[PDB]
């Protein structure tokens, strides 16, 4: 974006605003445009726009002035060519898949894929004849193999993963894929464009869930997809049809929340790391998952491709479904709810929160244990948070 | 909804508010809830919810207090069992189709189908092996024939139609379809739940584009699908995956706009009718399309299943692409833009506005003429509008 | 404003938007500008603005792009030279008084003055030595007398009045006051800029409470003051110091609500009138107050300076505090609350609602009877409303 | 507030929300309540509320659910008994002055008082016979003298001061005042409830300007007044008449902004201090103002009653009106505008920005030099900022 703006924090603030907005004003902030359509002065100009000689969104489903600002902002952060914003993260992945993978094509992902996204790939895509290969996050051989057996169209995965924060060597993975013509998409939701530049490491596309860290206030939903124009534009087209447009009000709520992205992330990164160690050393804590820890499987990877390790920390308590529940019920600061990344701390038992519909055996079939607890550290003072977590574990 | 409320106008105002809200308040209006998730007091309760013993949206993608109000509101008007709201009309149709029509299945629609909706059906659905039969809005024999030849899954169409406002005998069409097991979905955007009750006439589902008349202020987009629970719920499920959630801020903007629905519709209904006749009798106007006119192909049907004929009026000027434009360029009150149904009057040349990408020949291939002009009468004073249209016509 | 615009309805919609906004956009609606300050490109320009060579609001407390629109909009309706918008109606009257009336000066108002306003004039102004003469709305002799005895600075009153909707011959009163140099300010809240033009009748300043009819949806508070520049500017200056600025989000909610002012007012005007007569003829109704009725004291004046008679109707039930309450408690459509002018209907007993702090004797000291009931007719269907009122009247 | 939260940061986040809201929900954030009035179920209950047996706001001008949350939140931070929120900072001071000081009373303030506030005290208050004594911020003897000569009603001042960030020994000043029965009001705007607790130091009332640091995003205006109930309630009463109510939307924007108050403040405190030194050592900088420096007149006081020194830094460049301007015109990150405290950095020449109307002689008569430059450090990265300031300093 700007030369005088070299830090990501400065970018997250003035990116797409300080130098101009396209919607002129002497105001410091971006104006919210609540319009469903855009007019033209005369039929002559309408034709001009229709003939690529003029610029206009024409209709609200094809864009919005207050929305593009956030599109450019995130684009600068990720250092992408273009960024597309949708109603939600799910909408982003969904549309992207439906737009890039052709019928009958093949897809490759990890076993730790977000549940809902797994369902979409195992129940909807097959309808278009799309087949998929599910490998382990670390199993690079499996990827290389599948890369040769069938013709892979695109390798999709998130890093860190949910809920075990498993990381993928983006640089490597990308190289293997591009070697066989496969595409690579990374869901850096947990990471944040501040803790890692998936695009700079080789990924073709990087999508986020503004609902989490980008918004950071737990009050709005949004989808994010950044990458090269040639690509992002293909998705944008299908988007203009499926109509999963983001409301201008929401767009501003995110622009606003991003003004303090770096500040929030910085604090969440510490509290998370510091509390992880404390938890790891705790006698009542059986296992702790965090890329920052030395005990993490891909700790060497995370350390090589990340500058931070996120504010999300998962760990298994030394008890059972009931005891573990007793622990979370004891906390007093975090909310017992889904989602994560907001100023307010949140806790939940993935076993109950997102897999209660399955049987204990089917649950265990995929790592989720009644022991697993996912803590999303807010922005509250460390001491207050630490004391709370400890006070809770005591009752166990 | 209420017994003391026997009129749609009264309903559109208090339906889903006067009796209760689920979100208690001594406030007259519905509170906007800007949240991404919902918390639980204790693991115990969380389980209860998961075991269908307690109620909660859990996550913002699965619902919202300020959104269900609008959902119940619209459900009362259409006299439906349940209503689902999306980010936009296109999202509504799109999701509904992907959810109800199975792979390899067959679909039936009209030739006047909304352009973008046509594209989705002719380029995306085929990927799932879904084939379609396109018939003329009036050709009931074609429908009956198709109903017997191939196994029709669902008959989709809008009524009135765009831009020639063609109408379908909903009652009849429903009968034929249901006889063969087909589903019927009517797009009553142009109509409005006030001018007709597609659900009462026999349709299974009725969808709208709150972006138009329901909102009425040209400042927000939204999708609408009302129908039986068994059906609408199936859609809601795929919706929870595709993630086309509607923002609470937008949901309120619609709730508010609907408070004056009946009043707006009433006025537009008149302005349109009166202006249509005046236009028809005008020497410079070659043809006029409006269900309210006796010259309309299905005026008899419109008169039998409608109480109003919308505020949209299409007509052909006595000139060419250039002359017609000169007419619209002379208008001073309406805006030259897409969309319709807002308090502000709008005008456009479908030919240019939504078919400029096609050749003159390919355009004529489907009724669109450089002569056609679609007028969306706002809520301005009739005399002011009439005088403007006349003064303008006085130039061609 | 516009030449092609000759009807208030059309004006209330496009006034201050259709021709230009000062904040350029190809958007149909007015954009919301959420800013606390406005920047300058270079010290040179800042100086220009300070030297009155350039335009700018500088600070949010001094103006806002999305607010002026509303200022100009209302200015057109009242045909005023300039309009000022504040936080609330009380804010407007308050600031206006403090600004125009000098210390030790004298004021003249009616006995039916709005309570709160009465308190301000009887407890605050005296601190600045400002004395006041209170006369009866109709007593023109008293006004003329006071006009000669003391040196009146400004005559302030509302018309219709609350809650007895008393009217004042603006034309006459204005004439008498201007003869002695006194200023005249009318509070046309109940009337609405559609039902009467106080400015055209001779008044110097006309103020409203957008909170009521202008907003029309019972979801925002705002003040209104329209009149000559020389005058309104003087108020604006004190405003910039007392800081009762109006939030941009609020300004838009009103701009939006006004797009259907004429439509709403039209409907309320009828329902009110019709329901007034029905009520008058009812055996259980002792008295009914409404300028539209022939039994109203200033019906001849109302009939001469108004085109409508508002949507507010006051009447006394044939019972007591307890009985009358039983009546309002029987209603099902209207809300038991203060305020009026919104789409939703509202009822209340001034006695209890705004005079419960006074003794029965002190209450009757100024017309308020435990009998009095103020009905604010919403926009719901007449039949639904009528049936409701009549039904609850069969339980007395 | 809470016993498990002892840090201000955690307080600024959950204060007034984590334990309850008064407006029940399972939502994590506070709901925005857009309503002008509040209803009652039956006349019986209406009476209960009027007789202090039930709770209700009755009318929007008297309170709002989404507003009180902010009232209680700031109350916790300041450790006050109650907080009142208005439309703007000016409103707060103005109303607090008109409510606490009686007619003919005496007031005491400093020479560095906020300009607009000075005007109000020097032009409006005298109309009520209220006289004032202006002393120098440091001059304690003057205060002690004035405290004995005339009968001081209230001593009002800010600390730090604008623009020379002069500080006042709150503890001391409080003692002398209370000894003679005077009241003490501190405008801790520049300080922020995080850097100092004027209330705990002895102040009777501490008022802010949420428009600055509290909101921290330069997109909303708001006034703050915290202190004991007996006192704050007296103001709230006059407030209910002057009608400077705060819009719920604005209230939410602050509640949200305060979620990252500590984070923002923390960063701004550093940058400012660090840059303050570098600037002081700079050869082109003649003088620097900042309570954090050892060169500041009341650095010993600042150090004893503050934990931070604000993000505002004033300094004089080695040049003239024209040269100084050249420097600000060279900057690229901060905006040239009024206000301060937001994420975005801002700069201005008080001489031009707020004193251009006065003569060079009249300006200097009160310290304002054509040299003075007030820098409001945003939240951008220090390095980026530092480099910018330096770069524009070499242009000189
Ligand atoms: C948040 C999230 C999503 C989906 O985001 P929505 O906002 O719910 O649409 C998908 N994947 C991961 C890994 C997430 O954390
Ligand atoms: C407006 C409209 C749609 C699509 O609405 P969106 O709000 O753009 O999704 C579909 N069909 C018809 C007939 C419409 O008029
Ligand atoms: C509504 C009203 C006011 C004050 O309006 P607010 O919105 O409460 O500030 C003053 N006078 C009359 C006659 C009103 O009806
Ligand atoms: C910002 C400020 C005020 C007034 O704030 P407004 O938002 O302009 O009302 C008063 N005093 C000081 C010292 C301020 O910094
Ligand atoms: O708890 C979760 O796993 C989660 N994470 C992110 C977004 C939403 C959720 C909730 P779920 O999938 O159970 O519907
Ligand atoms: O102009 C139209 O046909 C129209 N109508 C309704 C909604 C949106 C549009 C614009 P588009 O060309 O992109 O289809
Ligand atoms: O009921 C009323 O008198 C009324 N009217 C208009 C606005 C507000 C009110 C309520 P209050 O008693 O507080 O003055
Ligand atoms: O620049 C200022 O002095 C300032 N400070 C705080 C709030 C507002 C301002 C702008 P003004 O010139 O009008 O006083």
């Amino acid at each position: 974006y700007a030369s005088f703006l070299n830090s990501d924090g400065s970018v997250a603030i003035h990116a797409g605003e300080r130098l101009g907005r396209g919607i002129v004003t002497d105001a410091i902030t971006t104006p919210v445009v609540n319009t469903s359509a855009y007019f033209f002065n005369k039929t002559s100009e309408l034709i001009d726009f229709k003939e690529k000689r003029r610029a206009s969104f024409e209709y609200g489903r094809y864009g919005n002035p207050t929305t593009v600002v956030l599109e450019e902002k995130i684009s600068a952060l990720e250092g992408a060519e273009s960024t597309l914003l949708m109603a939600s993260g799910m909408c982003a992945s969904t549309v992207m898949l439906l737009a890039l993978v052709p019928a009958g094509g093949h897809i490759v992902t990890t076993t730790d894929c977000y549940r809902k996204t797994r369902i979409f790939i195992e129940t909807i895509l097959p309808k278009m004849g799309i087949t998929a290969t599910v490998i382990d996050p670390a199993d690079v051989g499996a990827l290389e193999l599948a890369l040769n057996q069938k013709k892979v169209n695109l390798f999709f995965t998130e890093s860190p993963t949910n809920p075990f924060l498993r990381c993928v060597d983006i640089e490597l993975v990308s190289k293997l894929c591009h070697e066989k013509g496969a595409l690579v998409c990374i869901d850096g939701t947990f990471a944040t464009p501040l803790n890692q530049k998936a695009l700079a490491l080789g990924a073709d596309l990087v999508l986020h869930s503004a609902t989490k860290f980008l918004g950071g206030h737990n009050d709005v939903l949004a989808g994010c997809i950044s990458g090269p124009l040639k690509l992002v534009s293909e998705i944008r087209n299908l988007h203009h049809i499926l109509g999963g447009a983001l409301n201008p009000n929401a767009a501003y709520l995110i622009i606003r929340g991003m003004k303090t992205l770096h500040l929030r992330v910085q604090q969440q990164n510490s509290t998370a790391l510091r509390m992880a160690e404390i938890l790891e050393a705790h006698p009542k804590v059986r296992h702790v998952y965090y890329p920052g820890l030395q005990s993490h499987p891909e700790h060497h990877i995370a350390k090589k491709q990340m500058t931070g390790f996120g504010g999300a920390v998962s760990f298994e308590v030394d008890g059972d479904l009931l005891t573990t529940a007793k622990f979370v019920d004891a906390l007093k600061i975090p909310y017992i709810a889904p989602s994560f990344g907001g100023c307010e701390s949140i806790v939940d038992q993935p076993a109950i929160m997102s897999y209660w519909d399955l049987s204990q055996s089917d649950r265990a079939k995929y790592g989720i244990m009644d022991n697993l607890v996912r803590f999303s550290f807010g922005v509250e003072d460390f001491d207050d948070l630490k004391a709370d977590i400890l006070q809770a574990l005591d009752s166990i």
